[PDB]
C-alpha cells in the first residue's frame, strides 16, 4: 500500500476528527516515528487497522467508511496526479481508462504498486459494467472513487453492486448508471 494512500487518509482524518486523533491512530497502528513517503510501499494492514479504528470511533459500518474515503481519495489522487486525470474530458472516458491508462501510468510513476484488476464495458442507456478483482477486496473503495470521479466531472451516478467478492464471488460487478453530466440533456 503506497504512502500516498496514507497521506490522503491523513488529510481526511485530520479534517474530520483532528490532528490529535490522527496521531493517536498512527501511534497505535504504526511503528514508532512512522512517516508515509508518498511513493514508498507500506503494509496494507496498517491502513486497514487505522480505517477500522476510525469506523469504530464513528460507529459507522466499515464499508461505508471505506466508501467515503474512496470518494475523498479521488480528489486527493487527482490533485497529486493532475496530468493523469486531465487525460480525460468526461466521466465515462475516465472509467473506461482506469485500467489501461490510469493504473498503467501508476506502474510507471510508482515502483511495483499493488493495484486491482479492472475492466469496463460500455452498456446501453449510458451505463457501464465495471468488473473489479483484487486480493485486497477494496470494491467499496472503488465505489467511492467512482462517486469521486463523477463529482470531479460535475456528473451524477448510481452504482449497483450485486456481485461481490464479499458475498463469495471471485470478482465484483459494479453497474454504473450515468444519470447526468455536461453532455447529457434530456437523455
Ligand atoms: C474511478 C477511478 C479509480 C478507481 C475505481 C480506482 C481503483 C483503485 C482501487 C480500488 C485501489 C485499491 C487497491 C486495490 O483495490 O487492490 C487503487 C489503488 C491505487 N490507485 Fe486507483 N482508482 C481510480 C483512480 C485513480 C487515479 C486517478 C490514480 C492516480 C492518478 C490512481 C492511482 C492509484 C494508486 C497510486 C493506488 C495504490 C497502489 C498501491 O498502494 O500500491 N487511481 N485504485
Ligand atoms: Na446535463
Ligand atoms: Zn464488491
Amino acid at each position: 500500500m503506497k504512502g500516498i494512500i496514507f497521506n490522503v487518509l491523513e488529510d481526511m482524518v485530520v479534517a474530520q476528527c483532528g490532528m490529535s486523533v490522527w496521531n493517536e491512530l498512527l501511534e497505535k497502528h504504526a511503528p514508532k516515528d512512522r512517516v508515509y513517503v508518498s511513493a514508498k510501499s507500506y503494509a496494507e494492514s496498517e491502513l486497514f487497522s487505522i480505517v477500522q479504528d476510525v469506523a469504530q470511533r464513528l460507529n459507522m459500518p466499515i464499508q461505508d467508511v471505506v466508501k467515503a474515503f474512496g470518494q475523498f481519495l479521488f480528489n486527493g489522487l487527482a490533485s497529486r496526479h493532475t496530468d493523469v486525470v486531465d487525460k480525460f474530458d468526461d466521466f465515462t472516458s475516465l472509467v473506461m481508462g482506469i485500467h489501461d491508462v490510469i493504473h498503467l501510468e501508476v506502474n510507471k510513476l510508482y515502483h511495483e504498486p499493488s493495484l486491482p484488476h479492472i475492466n469496463g464495458q460500455l452498456l446501453p442507456n449510458n451505463q457501464i459494467a465495471l468488473r473489479y478483482s483484487s486480493p485486497r477486496r477494496l470494491c467499496f473503495c472503488a465505489e467511492g472513487l467512482l462517486f469521486g470521479a463523477a463529482q470531479h466531472f460535475a456528473a451524477a451516478i448510481q452504482i449497483s453492486h450485486d456481485t461481490c467478492m464479499h458475498t463469495g464471488a471471485d470478482h465484483c460487478m459494479l453497474i454504473i448508471e450515468l444519470q447526468n453530466d455536461e453532455n447529457l440533456y434530456f437523455q
